[PDB]
């Protein structure tokens, strides 16, 4: 099975934890491709996956910002070939700020209205990744069982 | 039973959203008190409702912006009285933008954190909700089935 794993990620946790989530599905044997969101484009993005998961972290105060890497991947996920796709999505948040791991949502509820097969609810970590490791990777294991 | 609709509206899609859902509870027997969030303060705001609704229009371009009047609502959730609450999101937004609805959505995800009892999935308005009139009265009926 081939995976895609695109992350927006600015400090570098939603990295972090895609790598986590990679070595999860590449040690199950998957065959993973990582790719950090701001060297993708979206035309065509995940022709020819058979899992394809979004990570993405969430910004600003009073509105939801989805990390600016990501931005141009999400204003064009109807071209990335989500039709019948089956995905998940994962994001490093915050709970002391106004709108947690409100990312997330948002590319979930897209994904959802694109047609995409949502597999697992979105993985939405506080607070700094390499704690909630057992997370992350019982997430990347439940995925996998999804299938 | 005593039904709270609290509402955050700038061009009055939500609010007319409101107005509809007010009759159709109160037509059922609710006792219902319809409130511009730009009336109400958070602190305690749920006490002594059996149900509150709670609607919620979108703006922003990149960024998910609730409504301004419902945003101090949203800052303070957390006073409002909604562990073990009863509780339902609209909203009336604009599937041309970028995150639709993303406002209902987030009321949601925090109501949810909060412990409250969601008990219908949110009514994302895509137009002028007059055009949705039957969809609005039938979320209602839903909701209201299950109490
Ligand atoms: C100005 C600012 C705004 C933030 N806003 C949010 C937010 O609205 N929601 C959230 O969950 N986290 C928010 N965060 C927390 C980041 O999402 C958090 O640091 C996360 O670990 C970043 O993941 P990343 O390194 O993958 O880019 C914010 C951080 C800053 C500095
Ligand atoms: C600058 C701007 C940004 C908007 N952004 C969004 C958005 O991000 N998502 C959405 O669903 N609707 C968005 N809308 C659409 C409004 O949510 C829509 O007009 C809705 O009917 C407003 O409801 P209201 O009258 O209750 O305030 C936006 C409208 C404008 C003018």
């Amino acid at each position: 099975a081939k995976a895609l794993i695109v992350y927006g990620s600015t400090t570098g946790n939603t990295e972090y934890t895609a790598e986590t989530i990679a070595r999860e599905l590449a040690d199950a044997g998957y065959e993973v491709d990582s790719r950090d969101a701001a060297s993708v484009e979206a035309g065509g993005l995940f022709e020819g996956f058979d899992l394809v998961l979004l990570g993405c972290s969430t910004w600003g105060d009073d509105c939801i910002e989805l990390q600016d890497d990501f931005i141009p991947l999400f204003d064009s996920l109807e071209e990335t070939g989500a039709q019948g796709r089956k995905v998940a999505c994962f994001g490093c948040g915050d709970s002391s700020y106004e709108y947690f791991c409100g990312a997330v949502d948002a590319i979930e509820e897209k994904l959802k209205n694109l047609g995409a097969e949502i597999v697992q609810d979105g993985l939405r970590i506080d607070g700094d990744p390499r704690a909630a490791r057992d997370d992350i990777v019982g997430w990347a294991h439940d995925v996998r069982g999804a299938i």
